[PDB]
């Protein structure tokens, strides 16, 4: 079968590691450390097909790193996941993206922005503003909610569907 | 002294005449014939540097067609022009840059979106929606009106310097 490096890639706080743990154990985890980073392990079955997905749930500083630049060297594909209460999060989508680029050498790297805490009656970063940006990218665009579960399996089933495409 | 291929795209309607008309020759066409497609030849200085500019100003059908390939292939930088009252004309700049791009095998292309008509007060366009698309491309955004000649040089120029930046 074969085998794919996930990242899930986003600002402090947007829920990377609830999206990751509600993938991996089917619980939402509402204090998890911020300085974890682990990588987790899962068989899926993704239209007709298995693959084992590695998914890296990366935390550190905002700072350069070489060992940062090996993930994304090792990565094949990213979800970029926002939170759409805050809107710092969806600008600074741009930067991690242009980040996977400077590594990877490489426009046309998988792909999926996500929309995290779709549960929330409010929000600051627009629908149509994130489909705009997902467009201009040439990237889909799934909304999620780890707290809920809503959308969870969609997103990373999307990506692995993405680098299915890429290869 | 250096010599581009400049393009200048865009939707029907958005003035990509009347902006090679204005950099040009220094007057406003108001009912310019939609159907002709011709290249103009200009000299200018850009940050103290001349180059000779060969200018294609695009007309043709909604169509793929081969000879346009061709104009994409020998084109050095293209402007990508939206006009701010139409909305259409805007969600067309993705498509004509997908266009780009798969003639130029995927290259960072040098170009520059330019909002036209800028003068009249019927937006329909946000001005930070097309920032924002400008980001996304990573190229310039310019505001221009070929009627007013607001940033018409800038616009030019502007793509000059976006060539000058890649072929480095
Ligand atoms: N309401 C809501 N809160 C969420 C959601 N996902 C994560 N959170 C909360 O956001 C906080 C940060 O989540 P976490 O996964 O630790 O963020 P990380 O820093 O990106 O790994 C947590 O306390 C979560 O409870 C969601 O979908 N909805
Ligand atoms: N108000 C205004 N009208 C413009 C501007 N640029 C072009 N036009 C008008 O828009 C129409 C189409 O312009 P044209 O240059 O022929 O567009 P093209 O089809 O893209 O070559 C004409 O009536 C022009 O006079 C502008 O900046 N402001
Ligand atoms: S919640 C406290 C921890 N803070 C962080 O984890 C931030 C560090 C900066 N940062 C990024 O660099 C996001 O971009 C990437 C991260 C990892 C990889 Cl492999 C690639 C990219 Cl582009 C945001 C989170
Ligand atoms: S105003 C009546 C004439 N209509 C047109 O000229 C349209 C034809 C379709 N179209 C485009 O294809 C724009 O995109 C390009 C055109 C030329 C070149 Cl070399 C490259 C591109 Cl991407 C809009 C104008
Ligand atoms: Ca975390
Ligand atoms: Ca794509
Ligand atoms: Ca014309
Ligand atoms: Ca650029």
């Amino acid at each position: 079968m074969t085998e794919y490096k996930l990242v899930v890639v986003g600002a402090c706080g947007v829920g990377k590691s609830a999206l990751t743990i509600q993938l991996i154990q089917n619980h939402f985890v509402d204090e998890y450390d911020p300085t974890i980073e682990d990588s987790y392990r899962k068989q899926v079955v993704i239209d007709g097909e298995t693959s084992l997905l590695d998914i890296l749930d990366t935390a550190g500083q905002e700072e350069y790193s070489a060992m940062r630049d090996q993930y994304m060297r090792t990565g094949e594909g990213f979800l970029l996941v926002f939170a759409i209460n805050n809107t710092k999060s969806f600008e600074d989508i741009h930067h991690y993206r242009e980040q996977i680029k400077r590594v990877k050498d490489s426009e046309d790297v998988p792909m999926v922005l996500v929309g995290n805490k779709s549960d929330l009656p409010s929000r600051t970063v627009d629908t149509k503003q994130a489909q705009d940006l997902a467009r201009s990218y040439g990237i889909p665009f799934i909304e999620t909610s780890a707290k809920t579960r809503q959308g969870v399996d969609d997103a990373f089933y999307t990506l692995v569907r993405e680098i299915r495409k890429h290869k």
